[PDB]
């Protein structure tokens, strides 16, 4: 039996999408799934972690990525989502740089770094209705993102002609994903990316890859609108159907490969007749789609079989 090991925090390992997909992967005749216990991940040294032939492992808040890398280095499994890239995925500047090297359209942007110790003369000039970041001008509306991709306190600043102030986004709290603030001045402590605001129809497109030739997409109301979350009779956020065009399927192919994340979530903004990547999240499952569960488990099982059946002397086509 080929062992597929699952190494992530329990909140992810025991999530509904994860349990659904793992159940289906276990249906493969020659595959056994082993889920690493959170307590083992945190408290046991890597030498005591279970063995596996294929490792599916991914960082989220509180995950010891250092240990996961050390484990992979030690046991040399077939890695589905590259671990070293997950350091870069935590930094929006690194994400953006990769996207650019790959010829992927993204919002025009500029980085404002503040070395905390440095004599605080930032490369930032602020006007009533714009900012200048290292000489580059962003007219309101513009977007201000913390350089940490884990920091969801993304602000949007409105022009005086729309009444000024700002929209402060955050990781969803029940009925709400953003709130309006009368504050018009940018944040003065921290490092940020400033980007041009891309006009969409009011929805974000969320893309989920399973290898570079499979991508499920769906749309949700942008948090940058008013911030009221739309929920269904079951208390789950309303999603809208999406089919990616040829250019977008290519974007998904590139993102998956460039970031070496077989399973990869990213967001697209459909604006000005094009599609812009504004965020690459790394490992993420589609939630509450049974067809996704079927597809994703079959693809991953097939990836595992194709890669490992030969050395295990197992018949595979
Ligand atoms: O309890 P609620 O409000 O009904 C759902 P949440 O905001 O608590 O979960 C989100 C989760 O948020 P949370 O941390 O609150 O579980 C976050 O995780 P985080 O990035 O670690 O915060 C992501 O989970 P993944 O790790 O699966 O990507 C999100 O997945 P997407 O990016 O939207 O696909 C989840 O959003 P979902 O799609 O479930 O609404
Ligand atoms: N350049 C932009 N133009 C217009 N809207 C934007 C832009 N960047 C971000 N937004 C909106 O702000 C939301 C949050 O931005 P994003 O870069 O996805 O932050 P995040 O904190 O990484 N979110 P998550 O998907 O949970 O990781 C997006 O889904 C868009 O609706
Ligand atoms: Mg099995
Ligand atoms: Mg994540
Ligand atoms: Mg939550
Ligand atoms: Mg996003
Ligand atoms: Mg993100």
């Amino acid at each position: 039996q080929i062992v597929v090991g699952i190494c992530s925090m329990a909140k992810k390992s025991k999530s509904k999408p994860m349990k659904e997909i793992l159940e289906r992967i276990s249906l493969f005749k020659y595959i056994t799934v082993v889920v690493f216990e959170e307590e083992v991940i945190l408290n046991e040294p890597v030498e005591n972690w279970p063995l596996c032939d294929c490792l599916i492992s991914f960082h989220s808040k509180g995950f010891p990525l250092d240990k996961a890398v050390a484990y992979a280095k030690l046991r040399n499994p077939f890695v589905i989502n590259d671990l070293n890239m997950q350091y870069l995925i935590q930094d929006r500047r690194e994400v953006y740089s990769i996207l650019q090297a790959e010829g992927i359209l993204l919002p025009r942007y500029a980085i404002l770094n503040r070395d905390p110790n440095n004599p605080k003369e930032c490369n930032l000039i602020e006007g009533e209705d714009h900012v200048e970041v290292n000489g580059e001008v962003f007219q309101k509306p513009f977007v201000e993102k913390p350089v940490s991709a884990e920091d969801h306190n993304v602000y949007i600043y409105y022009p005086t002609s729309a009444g000024g102030g700002s929209q402060r986004l955050f990781r969803k709290i029940g009925s709400r994903s953003s709130v309006y603030s009368p504050e018009s001045n940018v944040r003065k402590t921290g490092s940020y990316i400033y980007e041009e605001f891309m006009p969409t129809d009011g929805t974000d497109v969320k893309v989920y890859t399973v290898g570079p030739d499979y991508a499920h997409a769906e749309a949700r109301k942008s948090p940058a609108l008013d911030g009221k979350v739309e929920r269904d009779s079951e208390g789950k956020e309303v999603r809208y159907p999406v089919i990616l065009n040829a250019r977008e399927k290519l974007i998904a192919w590139k993102v998956c490969l460039a970031f070496k994340q077989t399973v990869c979530g990213f967001d697209l903004l459909r604006a000005n007749g094009q599609s812009y990547v504004c965020d690459v999240n790394g490992f993420s499952f589609v939630k509450n789609s049974m067809k996704y569960y079927d597809d994703c488990a079959k693809i991953l099982g097939n990836i595992v079989m194709r890669e490992l059946a030969p050395q295990f002397h197992i018949p595979w086509s």
